[PDB]
């Protein structure tokens, strides 16, 4: 006997579905993920051990009609919603606040040696008061194939080339891509296939590092294929000239072809972008007080 | 006994594969489309009746290893190749020459009441001398579902909403999108789902026309969903301000939400964009003489 009034469908994928619902007794508004199973179980495994105030809350798990249901707290919208509803990207003060909270989340995970593996705008939830939370841990790890169209756009060059090892740096690449999109409103590496993606990476970001060039030139998927050979500015302000200067600096530090050249999440949190005008010192009390003032009501 | 030396793979889709090959006796370089069948047969049906100098030549058809093989002439590259290899889009003089020839092709088809149904950069072939040819007629008609990722980006709002009738105007919408991409280097409506696409159409182009709004608000796929409500400049130069003025004017005329408001292919060929400086009068002899000088050798 369904304990939930399904209210509407807010998502769907190769995996299944997210439904906005209302517990029949609680009256509580939830988001229920419903699959058709490794991925369900490893998401559950993760949410049992890991907790943070910029990660989404899991409430319960049931298995009605031979399917697994994951009830989460409901958060007003996503960053994808913002980019789909408003022109030209996020206002700059608001962008900074989102990014810091996104970074707090990613750093928490990276300190615990978790790779998220699916950073993108839909998986950033945004409450009405503007507290952001990270979600979707089905592919998180200490490779499971992610068949999703949007996911390709944020994939790092080592994932695209199927390098046998990869790690935390793939979350940093995806973040750098998302930052550009949140700043301009436009996805940076939109692509319709991996071959397309590889060309765009090389065209817009940089040539393959030697190891990745080696894997490319030995890969049978990509035989005959010669990549674009392109010069790029070495200066961040030049290379992303439509962005705020320090924002350009971060993006440059994220989008390095060689994963080992990418900035860590720790260092990103301490970047001049966030410390310039005492923002962290002003923001953290305002954050702690929201979560206070909201927790009471 | 394969009569062809397969040389390399230049394409692949939900349909099958394109291989660059060399006939073992002729030594002739070909592109062979290989399926796994309605779509094969309707492409063949089309290529038997229809012929033009800006459409790709079919040579023969065979059925080896329970599969259908369509041997075409081989053309150096595609417009997709150009956008994947070079920064910031096509040089303006070259863009104009491509578009005119693309339009000659589309108009030829529309005069014969054919809807192409899959205008996009990969399906524009470009020879070394820069003669362009249209290809891929599997979905051409006087709706078969097109499962391809890139295809979504060029789909008109009526296709997205599954309107029971649509026609020639969907080729004009797709062309307008492709023009923007060829001009800037960036796809205009990159999207990862139809819901995403609908938001971007409304955000960047215009609100749904009343009939399409009706279908949207009655559609079960899209229930609960409220689209972005957005004002757009009415002037073409303003609305696409990074384009050449007359090029902006064409794009505006293509990208009208109501298909019945879109410009015809006939009128596009006669636009000021092509007549301003006597270009058609200068271009057509240069075209006819290339095809002469090339036909001899
Ligand atoms: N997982 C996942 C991916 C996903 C994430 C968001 C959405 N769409 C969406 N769209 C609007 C609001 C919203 N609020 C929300 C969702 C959740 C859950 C975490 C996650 C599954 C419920 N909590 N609060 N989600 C759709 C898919
Ligand atoms: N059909 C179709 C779609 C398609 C079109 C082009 C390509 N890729 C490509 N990439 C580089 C060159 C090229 N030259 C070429 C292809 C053809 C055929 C018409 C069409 C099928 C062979 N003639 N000349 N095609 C891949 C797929
Ligand atoms: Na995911
Ligand atoms: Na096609
Ligand atoms: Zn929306
Ligand atoms: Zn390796
Ligand atoms: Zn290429
Ligand atoms: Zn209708």
């Amino acid at each position: 006997m369904e304990m939930y009034e399904t209210l509407g469908k807010v998502g769907e994928g190769s995996y299944g579905t997210v439904m906005k619902c209302k517990h029949k007794n609680t009256g509580q508004i939830v988001a229920i993920k419903i699959f058709y199973n490794k991925i369900a179980m490893r998401e559950i495994k993760f949410l049992k051990q890991f907790h943070h105030e910029n990660l989404v809350n899991l409430i319960e798990v049931f298995r009605q009609k031979k399917k697994i249901h994951l009830v989460f707290e409901f958060i007003d919208h996503t960053v994808l919603d913002e980019l789909q509803h408003y022109c030209h990207g996020l206002e700059s003060k608001r962008l900074r606040k989102y990014l810091f909270q996104i970074l707090r989340a990613i750093d928490y995970l990276h300190s615990n040696n978790i790779i998220h593996r699916d950073i993108k705008p839909e998986n950033i939830l945004v409450s009405q008061s503007g507290i952001t939370k990270l979600c979707d841990f089905g592919f998180a790890r200490t490779d499971i194939y992610d068949d999703e169209v949007a996911t390709r756009w944020y994939r790092a060059p080592e994932l695209v080339l199927k390098d046998t090892s990869y790690g935390k740096p793939v979350d940093i690449w995806a973040l750098g891509c998302m930052i550009i999109e949140m700043a301009t409103g436009n996805p940076y590496l939109p692509s319709s296939s991996d071959l397309d993606l590889l060309h765009k990476i090389v065209l817009k970001v940089g040539n393959l590092s030697p190891h990745l060039q080696n894997i490319f030139s030995k890969s049978p998927i990509f035989a005959g294929v010669v990549l674009p050979q392109v010069q790029h500015p070495k200066n961040a302000r030049k290379k992303y000239p439509k962005l705020n200067g320090l924002l350009a600096d971060i993006v440059h530090a994220c989008l390095q072809i060689d994963p080992a050249d990418r900035i860590s999440s720790s260092d990103l949190l301490h970047h001049e972008y966030f410390t310039r005008d005492g923002f962290i010192e002003k923001f953290m009390p305002e954050l702690k007080a929201k979560l206070l003032q909201e927790a009471k009501v």
